[PDB]
């Protein structure tokens, strides 16, 4: 078997990928999302009740479908990154990255020694399909994609430095965390926040990196796509479930 | 503690209750549905991948909310009915009921000896809150609600006989199973099927029983409500999730 | 490896075994019970929310401890008996047995062909420790113990016939189900019920079978032990947990 | 989406399919087996500790790989067959089939009304991918494969009658159950048993049905393949795990 | 929906709240405890085998009952605090707090930016009921209660400094950890330890903070209540289960 | 009850113990391994998808068998070490230990105050069997065994310093991590790596500590045993399962 090709990673340079957030934290719900045709599915280990084992179940569900899996760990924790790579997550989204030094450590966390610090345990791992991918230890590093979130004042204060880190494939903007950091908690739609987001997207793309963002607002998402933003998540499974059930009830009250 | 009052059962005689089908088979998804404000939630043990333990988890989630839980077992199995009553399901929907003799057996399955055949194990049961409902064995039978599905030719052939069974609180019409039985599989919207459904609702209500049905078609559901149908399910969580995610993607293709 | 010796089965002829009911339905709770020193633990698949997989977990927990495991299935279902024997349950308690013909079928359900109807799948089974017990198919039948419950009027109406069935090792009296059947639901302590229980114990022992019962009433349990009842359950984990937490709170209200 | 094509079913007429028994009862273990390249994987719901939900997890794991999944339910139970079809099992292996009447009922259990009795609940089902397979109710019956086990004297006594049932795609011989039924429990390798198995394979193929069997004996499996047996399972995951770990320890004692 | 009111937090200034430790690590056991009527239930993520997902299940069980849930994470880990707040834990008990600097960080960990560092992910969170609490991001901080444990020499060495931290609602004394730190491991009942505990309770209350403690000793618990201690846990579910089962067996040996 | 004797720890001074790696992450798979007769089983929390709760399940399975359990946490995390000790893991293997200061902290992490920093919560813990081991807090430290991995250049750079730490019972060499660190990723068999491993084994034993290693290569494992290496793992369950299923299929292709 050849290593699973990371089409998400390749498509960062060739197209604009439409994403769905997966916070239902469940192999069965993840399979439903995987049937829709999103370019990418974000398995949220930061803000949904997930652990390594529930994320594994969702990777197994999604694996039968073309949608590419991206996993967000709860934090930039090196041992947790090791665990998520070994269950076979090929793209990671690291929250709250705030310096070039932290971004460099996240690069190393995703690459084998001697160049990186990814723990070596291929025989045991779904990532190597238990060494059924015979040359995994030689071919792994190439299909791993590292995305980092800029979503605080300190992140924006270190944006140019992070954008200079070789091995950061993409910078994703978190409007909820960023709007709160800016003192507009719950109000990312404000011009003050939006002008900072647009400028940030322009700088990311000017430095030759992929830009990404989430917005459930159709108009904002289409604006970000018009700016050339490479990976745009356009909705959240929990939000779509709740809103669809509320809209239906409202027809009958 | 006094036994949990079955408001679903009481409301069969005082109002028209709006229902949501719950097939996501998960305590977390069931809690999301429970926040919307449906009069009743159908935990589907027949067509969703549920067992006694997953149904228990969903009852625990839903219990903090006003929405009344109704459980559909996979079949009219007496021992399975015993298990679902003991985890505390107070309303059951029995699929594919086809005779007065079967309906009478389902009545007995929901009531303690000496009048019924419900196995006695109160001490162990969430139903008695582990005997924290001190008079459970005396007050249980009153808050249990039995609904039976008529959804085959043999069911329609025994409709008058089933409607004469004391202890059947409601007859629910299954348009998917009924349309297939009638040789209109996938096409319940056909006038042939709909005239049989309308006549069936009229007969159920004429015999003094509650009538129920599921339709995701807003126009049909409102027609059934105009006829006086007591319990109408108007949508399905899996369908709402899938359709909402597809409609969103279609805005970006 | 030699087959696990069923010490419960042997001790039916040599001593009076003290039992604890396990309805917490959980490997961790079952292990707590296993540390106490009960002769036998009843893993309740009839009145606690258990399935084959949760019963397996509890058998695995208990297996490190001297306490002997007895499993109650939800009903005398032949395929479910097959499943519980293959996960390695060596003693089964069948509820609501009401005829010699049903007791004979339960005997056959526990024994391999050609003499019985137990499905043969030893290679796959914890029962054979995956053929690590090399002679399992020749030695299995001997360590299997069949107990049947008499707990209805029809059971009492067929008591002499059931007591004549070769392969029934024990008859257990269910006071909750029996008192309800007799029209004393919730009141097994009444003289009418107790005289029937004592007479039933005497008849069981007179026919050379082991007699069993559950009572959380210390005086009744000690009375049953004085009559020579071979297997007496003296409490229930859910009941002891609830009562101990209530008694503690009452000291502080 | 078009309905998933049942390549197992088509290949019953075009080649000899090599199978692996999956009794480890776990999505992660099922995925390991799925990487090997077996034509088919038997998810054992009869002799491994599986339920609908654990079988679902294994179907989800296996679905990303070419290996075709076959599910054995604990018995020919119509409602359980309904559940296993709805989670998306397209091939079923029914144990202990003993008459034309039982085989006909298993045929109906796998087909929608009006011709069959399969319960209609497509909207909710992984089988329809929650109606993402738009014409599922018209195209389902064609990709369902029914296999029945002949593995008792009564099965052999009704072999010609079972072989005349339209809708039975395959007859599988169970050497463990059959050798026990014949009074050679644990000794299927005996000439008495083997001549009956060979004769049975010849009769199955002469009636135009697919023949199947399990043997972990390489010589017996190759003999069955030389006779033209269409679906041959050649090993069991639990057995291969135990034997490989024992053989390794023996090198070091 | 308005944000769930934290009655535990309000009652810290109006009454003395009686608590039960919940270490059975299970939604079903947590529900049993929730029926008793304790003012508060401590879901132990430090010394019972719990993770985010098992703590979620227990919050869901408890949510239907008046008992207020308090969650102890394994350590003062900022990302784990984020996870436990998002599943809807409104009161946290942080173990082994040893400085004003660590207590200040725990305050920030529980509050949204710009004043705190709680990660913003309301849409996804049971805490917001998936934005069904429409103003959650404005009303969340007010219903969050922060308790910190002083249970080491360094904690006692920094007691006055911790008691001056705005945002610490309560200091809880850990007699097991504290007695071990003092070189009286397993002997918290010693006068040396008890005089330090009493002095510590007096200092906590004199600084205007709530004092808390656990003791399964009825006399010690009543002494702590007489001193005015605001939140007193009086027992542990695992201990009450084990002791009740041992005391029962001892009546029969 | 007296504390469980750690026979693994005692046998480090009396014999050479043969080990099996357990990465199938499952109580049922762990029990299969437990039946084989390995001296020790490594429950891998670093490179298999395990958490505290799945490791607990595997400890419960294994506990009925003579095989000694060793648990590898994901990293030398003090709170996670506390959790694994409380579920009753008596031997820990800490990955990627690189200094005397880190080894000393791991020693303290495994011992109660006042000498160590192990959090005290015995009442709640399977480790004390919920205080059924009445003197657990006095007898625990003696049956705890600490192993550390040297598997990086920094580890080898601090080998003499680590070997001087009182309370390190064993140093385990990780050939996958070490060969990668040395720029021979995937090629530990090279003479450059092997000479370093042999020298390292000699230095460990010369300092009076137990030496350990894993090799699935029978010749290398036997060479390590001839050098007197005290704890040698000779295979991995995932590897043996995959290889045995592949070898079987190759006989039939
Ligand atoms: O610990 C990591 C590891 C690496 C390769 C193996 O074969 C087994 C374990
Ligand atoms: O088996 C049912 C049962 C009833 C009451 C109890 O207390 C225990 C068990
Ligand atoms: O189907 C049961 C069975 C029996 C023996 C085996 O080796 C495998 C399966
Ligand atoms: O009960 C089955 C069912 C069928 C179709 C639906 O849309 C919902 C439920
Ligand atoms: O990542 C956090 C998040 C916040 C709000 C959303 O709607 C979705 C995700
Ligand atoms: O927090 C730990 C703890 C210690 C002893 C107990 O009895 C209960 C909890
Ligand atoms: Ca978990
Ligand atoms: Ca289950
Ligand atoms: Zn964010
Ligand atoms: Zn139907
Ligand atoms: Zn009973
Ligand atoms: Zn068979
Ligand atoms: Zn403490
Ligand atoms: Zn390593």
């Amino acid at each position: 078997m050849v290593n699973t090709v990371n089409y998400f990673k390749q498509k960062l340079k060739t197209e604009q990928q439409i994403g769905m957030w997966v916070g239902l934290a469940d192999g069965y719900c993840a399979e439903i999302a995987a049937n829709v045709g999103y370019d990418w599915l974000l398995i949220d280990g930061e803000h949904a009740p997930n652990d390594v084992r529930s994320i594994l179940a969702q990777l197994q569900s999604i694996a039968a479908y073309p949608s590419q899996a991206v996993v967000r760990p709860v934090s930039g924790d090196v041992p947790l990154i090791k665990q998520l790579l070994d269950i076979g997550a090929q793209t990671l989204l690291i929250p709250m990255v705030e310096s070039a030094e932290q971004a460099e450590l996240m690069v190393k966390a995703t690459r084998y020694p001697p160049e990186g610090i990814r723990g070596v345990g291929a025989a045991l791992a779904r990532a190597s399909r238990w060494n059924n991918i015979s040359d995994y230890l030689q071919t792994a590093d190439e299909q791993i994609c590292l995305l980092v979130q800029v979503e605080s004042k300190k992140g924006l204060d270190n944006l140019d430095e992070i954008l200079n880190v070789d091995g950061v494939d993409g910078i994703f903007i978190g409007p909820a965390d960023l709007s709160a950091a800016l003192g507009y908690r719950g109000n990312p739609g404000h011009e003050f926040v939006q002008n900072i987001i647009v400028q940030t997207i322009q700088k990311i793309r000017a430095a030759g990196k992929a830009a990404g963002i989430l917005s459930a607002d159709e108009k904002l998402a289409k604006q970000y796509l018009e700016l050339g933003t490479e990976f745009v998540a356009v909705g959240v499974d929990t939000s779509l479930l709740m809103k669809s059930m509320k809209q239906l009830l409202s027809k009958f009250k």
